């Protein structure tokens, strides 16, 4: 029939795993014909995806660290990555909360459908490329990447290995860079900082990470695969068949069947390890921001695996200041950093800008109405010296690119948007 | 075999239409059995569109005016109504620029899926419904109706009277409590202030406005109909066909086969009169926010229709300090409604709050990182005060509902969520 | 502030739970005053939800038995109704296979999102509808319910009591009459004749069945609740915490953690007993299609609940010539609904018949071209003998009935359909 | 800061439009630096729309002609590619019928979200892909090519030349091979078979035609573009602005606008002569199959355009044989093939089907219960002789391939799902 699309050969495969120092100390337990025995005829390339995992690579090799907020909508992404931010965290508690395909407003326990991450992934990528298509045509050249890498929620993955594997293909399809996987019983999954917690097995963790790498190999990218574990917190885990996970079983259980475990930061560490060979970078949930304990995270991991990379949750979950004073807050992230927590993220950083600023707008709206708005619209005029765009509306949703294919389609249409709008009069 | 949702009688439809004080002076050009010959056998009932249409008329009349924000997500109608607020306004333009289903980032050009809308309405009636229940667990009384009364844009109802049919009749499912339609031609549709806008004929408007009425009687509900004119600022009309549109008419016709034609405040005013009788609310898109146009355009109308209420867009496309002072404007609301501009809203608030704030924070934690982050959650705590609730973000979006959901179905839960929550340790 | 949606008193919910028939012999473990402290402040009517859930109860006592065929699309269901069946089979399998919202073909693990049920269940409502709006207009006397209950699967939840929860109201949301719920562990859901299937505890499926009867009284609709059970086939549980499960322990275990059980009819009769205070209908997977086996289980479950009514699969992964002949197989119906068997289905009815179907057509397409086609198109015609329409292909979708929408609007419309067509003038 | 996804220089693509044999007498309007001005930074590979387009593209030469039948499943067009047919065919009316996003039937009136083409392009793609992973698995080399090239319909464009550019966009995002665009007014959108068209100037589809060419160019994949006239029975066009349209207007005009125009094959000959610069096929929709017709139309285009292919609607809105004899019929395709014809395709092949097949399934089963699927499962059995599959319904929606992604991420896995099942014990 045609070539596009031809598999590559076991060989070729196989050959790279070798050769390419991306898979130094990555564990794969499967083989390169078990990955070509599932491509079928026709491999689709994933532009999005492979390009975001190679940037998303590169950069947590050459840069001090990588950090991101959570962000919601595609507009929230792309105003990220305009002011300086290099990549873009898609946090699940954030879809349960607002944005999800049910439509409904959830609490962060897997209740929504499966795809709902994915479909915010391809939205995000949407935007950034609308803004990037933008940029382009008004010879903008202060961004210099509009396509930030996206790592994203796989949660506990809705299911058994078969729905983590589904999960992943979907994240990939939409142009994913990274995605993260944690140690929870998927029927009972919440927030780290909820309580009600219920772990898996080690070895079933393995398992979600093995399947997570082989549906990227499946794909043909390279995506980045983070373990998280919820030891920290968990008092419960569903089985005692693991004998790494047994020093921590007390024997009691509940009534549902569920095993009692000891908690803290010595079964986070035993999983870490053990998850090491199966990860691209390791993250464990804390109950609070606390750099001594993250040390100690950090340097008995690297005992042993001292180049494994690190991921820290800066959560809104904690109340910052009743934790720590001004000048840990200021360097906080920095000693994560030097710690080797190369990717930190604020999870739930666009639910809390998005309900803050629409409270602050409706309430001085109710009490003074058009003085209200006039404020906001005066604050977003002084922040264009700092780079923001989005006052000129129009123009950042793309009416001026929507003008140029209209005029490349027909140059002598009578029913283009931009000449004679009030942003051309007024902005 | 069943009388669940058995349909009316045509005369008791008729006699609805005649006593209900309702329908004063609103022209139906069909009839009561033209109606109850499309209903089938069984008549769905819709709930928060007959409440929602029901408190929407009677604040319209109770109310000095009633005012309200562009939201385009769930969480921000939310805010909106703690807040105070006592409707919600659904944009078109918000939605194609970061809300709709086809994913991408559109221009307000009726570029996106036409049920895109109807999806919004669904979920902002979902999320006030979780605010509702949350509330009533909680013991909260300090909001008096969550469910506020949405108003949603119908656009040029994407092609012909049927296409209008079906985006009234899919608006009432997910809830809506009115919806508006323009006169602009459907396949060059702008929003109002963009320019190379198309009008469609006098009486093709009125075929508009009557299918809207039409599916808001078939599916049973007294949805609030608003019309709306772009006659103001635009130039061309696609046919000279009707003798009202004729004294406009310069002769001369585009490549396209428009006629070109005079704009300003008269076309307005005649359509405006001609709308009158199938419209419960008429609205003029303006330039400028100018008091004197809308008294012009107010006086002239009432001048034959006293009791017709209008709707007034207090634009974000307008620069409101270069048009106007601060005294000015801290009344333009309040002189507006004296004039007969019961329905006031800010269409793109939404947009502009959700691009402003995540600019602003993403642009300081560049700088500063946790820093940045600390003064928003701080400025979080301090909103309490006001009424705000989204700091504590797990009951915020229901954790607390689902865990009593929880233990109405198993009291010995051992895997609820919110006791040992970190929100309950640090909140 | 309006009256529309008012919940009911708990004083009112409990008298209806004590004293209407429908609730004979349900045991609820909750309080009424539970229900009502969900609830909100405002009900929304699921007209078709109610009205289908109280014809289905009717049916199941006026019927001999009901009998329904697997639909997973919404003409498959309106050909059901034509050709005269008074229910509709929604199999979870069929939208694995063929019409899920992940665009993806599965297998029958619980792979995809899981609002794709309920999506299928508003679009087999809708086009029943559009069947009953079009005999309306028509004049068509000879279906006297268009609008059949459906009977929708659960599966296993898709995760915890929660999710269970959901299911069950998006559902009800939906219009569905009954629901089925099967006591696997969701991450490892199986076909009930696929291997590798897990049961969970006794205990924990009665919480799925108390979960789906607490969704239903939230929304406050009589839907019937259907309990089914793997365990005649099914080898592994999760847990042997359940002193009821416990006599079927073998005690053997696997690498996962599993427990080896000795399936067969007497757990199946077990969990039969424990579960039918829960539920409204009982239904037993079995490996054959066996009358005498199906007596035994029966006869087991009426010794303890005479009047507990039982569901069978009439399943097309049975070979059914290769155990039974063809007067049993006529017979087979009638005889199970003697022995209390009063819903019985095809699951898999529809992929079958879409699938076969299009490979005989397009095998002789590929043959002979035309002349395949004309026989299908005269055997169409030669169907209307026994009331099939679907050969006027432009009504039958509603071409006539959007029709008499234009002429509402507009009786003098110079753009209507059915008016000089090729139907009009060749049919 | 990467190389992946990097877009052609404007001469790389001027090269190509100059030399390449696929853009022989093909006119572009804009330029190459048009089209590099609208790709941004990074142009995402569209694998299955590439090969696809390029498969179409030599089968359309290679064979006596290409003939397809209407998919509106998944699952249909499996079964079309197993029968042994070389494309599958998209209708929008199957999908106004019963697979579009609204979840409404509707007649074929371009009423259904404008993504919802796209949506079943993307699942068919989908479906045919498991087909081909499955046959792998299982050493299956009795079908070359599982990914047939779709043919979809892209309507009247949903509005103007941006909603035209946005539908082909999301064709080939979901992997189209080609696309159909026609000159009807796309809010009074008819199928070609019903009454009421309304067609717009021949300069208006140009615009259409040039604006689904740039959206191919722009996302960098040679789709095969198709333009289809219904000038042949359509009695009215928007307006009389093009000079080629003013032969056949008569001067009156109706109420709306409209203006009357002389029907027939002349209008068509001449529409398709202005079309076949823009169009890699043309397509005349008629009132009867008259293969003198065709022949007069396929004489008297070829005459100017000698090498210029055309495609045939062998419509079911035509009663057959009250038209033709079977002498005609069976020889109808091979004769157009000869003419030109070179794509020929039954539109709504899949609807009829499917209807036909579950009415009379559902006929018997009302009568005579299981005797009347065990026809059906009897017939299956019978047709493994011609190469039918799907008998064995759990392999053919993918156990066993999810079977070996299982024992792929975990050999010991003690859940799989074929080993013990009913199909592997009974069939
Ligand atoms: O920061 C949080 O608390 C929420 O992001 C969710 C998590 O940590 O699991
Ligand atoms: O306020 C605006 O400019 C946007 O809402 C859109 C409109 O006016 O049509
Ligand atoms: O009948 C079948 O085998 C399929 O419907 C699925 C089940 O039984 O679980
Ligand atoms: O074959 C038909 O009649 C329908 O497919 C629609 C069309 O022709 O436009
Ligand atoms: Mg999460
Ligand atoms: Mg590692
Ligand atoms: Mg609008
Ligand atoms: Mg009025
Ligand atoms: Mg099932
Ligand atoms: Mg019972
Ligand atoms: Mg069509
Ligand atoms: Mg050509």
């Amino acid at each position: 029939m045609s070539v596009v699309g031809t598999p590559k050969s076991a060989e070729q495969i196989q050959q790279e795993w070798d050769t390419n120092p991306r898979w130094k100390d990555v564990t794969r337990t499967y083989s390169a014909e078990d990955v070509v025995a599932l491509q079928g005829s026709v491999v689709e390339e994933h532009t999005l995806a492979r390009r975001g995992a190679e940037v998303l690579w590169e950069q947590l090799h050459d840069l001090e660290w990588v950090n991101a907020l959570g962000a919601l909508t595609g507009n929230m992404a792309v105003q990220q990555v305009r002011a300086g931010l290099k990549a873009i965290y898609l946090s699940g508690w954030q879809v349960a909360g607002d944005a999800n395909l049910s439509g409904h407003t959830y609490p962060d326990q897997s209740l929504y459908p499966a795809n709902s991450v994915p479909q915010v992934v391809r939205r995000i990528n949407n935007a950034l490329q609308r803004a990037d298509q933008i940029a382009k045509i008004e010879g903008d050249t202060s961004v210099e990447n509009w396509l930030a890498p996206i790592v994203a929620d796989g949660e506990a993955g809705f299911g058994g290995a078969l729905n983590v594997y589904e999960l992943q293909k979907a994240l990939i399809a939409a142009g994913v860079a990274g995605s993260h996987w944690e140690d929870q019983l998927a029927s009972e999954k919440k927030c780290g900082h909820l309580g009600g917690k219920v772990l898996i097995p080690t070895q079933q963790h393995i398992r979600t990470l093995t399947s997570a790498r082989l549906a990227a190999d499946v794909a043909d990218v390279p995506t980045v695969v983070i373990a998280r574990t919820d030891a920290e917190a968990a008092t419960l885990i569903t089985s005692d068949v693991d004998e790494r996970d047994q020093p921590f079983i007390t024997g009691e259980r509940t009534r549902e069947g569920f095993y009692r475990t000891k908690n803290g930061i010595e079964p986070c560490i035993a999983r870490a390890k053990a998850y090491a060979p199966f990860a691209d970078l390791i993250w464990m949930e804390t109950g609070t921001p606390d750099l001594e304990a993250a040390r100690q995270f950090s340097e008995a991991v690297k005992a042993e695996y001292p180049d494994q990379m690190l991921a820290y949750n800066c959560s809104p979950s904690f109340n910052w200041k009743k934790h720590l004073d001004d000048a840990t807050i200021a360097k906080f992230q920095k000693e994560l950093a030097a710690m080797g927590f190369k990717f930190q993220f604020i999870t739930l950083a666009g639910f809390h800008a998005l309900n803050y600023s629409m409270f602050d707008l409706a309430y001085g709206y109710a009490q003074n109405q058009m003085s209200a708005y006039v404020e906001l619209q005066e604050r977003e005029f002084a922040a264009e010296e700092r780079g923001y765009t989005a006052t000129k509306h129009q123009r950042e949703v793309g009416a001026g690119y929507f003008d140029r294919i209209a005029t490349t389609v027909d140059p002598n249409s009578s029913t283009t948007a931009l000449t004679g709008s009030t942003e051309e009069g007024q902005f």
